[PDB]
């Protein structure tokens, strides 16, 4: 059990008191970096494998594990300011909370576990901090390889699949063939519905099953076949990844400094070439607070809302967080 990737012994203390908050809401994924050398998601990921007893489960050794999840952490650029390790952990952390809600107890294998959490921890891999439409605007080499469609995701898949090749850091080498078959098809369905342009369809389709849902008598949502069950796994991986604005103010107000932060690059390398700038990403005219707002009641208040009349009533102290959070930004916003 490692419990330290640094020199400080301050350190080991204050990184063991903050993962005191692995199952909750509330874990502060910032504060879990500065106390890992910048390592939250190989720390995190092997938090979260051990508390669920994975890594045992699934025989994986410990030293498999960090190898490759230090490698994966290694792969995403920390030069980005939203898209890096620290959103690969909070996402991954976001959907283990999200797995032990009330409502799915029982419902899960362990494979669809582990699919899940993994998914989450590679599903940014490798971003370079610019959106699926500037890479098939600037004809890139990733949209050319893709032909346009799910660029980022497909390589998202890719680079996390191309990277167990290597016998020392096969994670999954102690699965079954038929169990590593069905964890392929499990992971590349949630890390290809975390595309945006994917999400009306997606919230559409969820809505539609919330609408049919069966809660069976012990409080708990019978999810009797396959498809119903990755349907809810990919829809919650998006929420995890649309999970920012429902944390506590503190943690969101950093986030969206890093998301804009991305953007606005993005904006400025549209400048360069002479491109059309997208508005979002313009700093001489967009407004944070705006776009949040915008963004809440247009896609993750309509989403969550959502996800909570699935899980009824697991979900409804991140609803009131969003909405009070949703109150904030606009009361920043100088009118009306
Ligand atoms: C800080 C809160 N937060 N977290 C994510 C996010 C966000 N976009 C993510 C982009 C990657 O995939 C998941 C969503 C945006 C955001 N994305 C867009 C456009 C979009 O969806 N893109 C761009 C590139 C990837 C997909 C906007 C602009 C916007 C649209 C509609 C209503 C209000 C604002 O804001 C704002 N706050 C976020
Ligand atoms: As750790
Ligand atoms: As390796
Ligand atoms: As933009
Ligand atoms: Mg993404
Ligand atoms: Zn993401």
């Amino acid at each position: 059990s490692i419990s330290r990737f640094g020199v400080n012994t301050e350190n080991e203390d204050h990184l063991a008191k903050e993962l005191e908050d692995l199952n909750k809401w509330g874990l502060n994924i910032f504060n879990v970096a500065g106390y890992s050398h910048n390592r939250p998601l190989t720390c995190i990921m092997y938090a979260i494998f051990q508390e669920r007893d994975l890594l045992k489960t699934f025989r994986i050794s410990s030293d498999t594990f960090i190898t490759y999840m230090m490698t994966l952490e290694d792969h995403y650029h920390s030069d980005v300011a939203y898209h890096n390790s620290l959103h690969a952990a909070d996402v991954a952390q976001s959907t283990h909370v999200l797995l032990s809600t009330p409502a799915l107890d029982a419902v899960f294998t362990d494979l669809e576990i582990l699919a899940a959490i993994f998914a989450a921890a590679i599903h940014d891999v490798d971003h370079p901090g610019v959106s699926n439409q500037f890479l098939i605007n600037t004809n890139s080499e990733l949209a050319l390889m893709y032909n346009d469609e799910s660029v980022l995701e497909n390589h998202h898949l890719a680079v996390g699949f191309k990277l167990l090749q290597e016998e020392h850091c096969d994670i999954f080498m102690n699965l079954t063939k038929k169990q590593r078959q069905t964890l392929r098809k499990m992971v590349i369905d949630m890390v290809l519905a975390t595309d945006m342009s994917k999400h009306m369809s997606l919230l559409a389709d969820l809505k539609t099953m919330v609408e049919t849902k069966k809660v069976t008598s012990s409080g708990v949502l019978l999810l009797d076949n396959y498809t119903d069950r990755i349907q809810v796994l990919r829809n919650m991986v998006h929420c995890a990844d649309l999970s920012n604005p429902t944390k506590s103010l503190e943690l969101y107000r950093q986030w969206t400094d890093r998301i804009m932060e991305e953007f606005f690059q993005q904006g400025d390398k549209e400048r360069e070439r002479g491109m059309e700038i997208s508005p979002m990403c313009d700093k001489h005219t967009a407004s944070v607070e705006k776009s949040q707002v915008g963004f809440i009641d247009y896609i993750v208040h309509p989403l969550w809302e959502t996800w909570a009349d699935l899980v009824q009533p697991d979900a409804q102290d991140i609803l009131d967080t969003l909405e009070d959070n949703r109150n904030w930004y606009q009361a920043m916003i100088p009118q009306a």
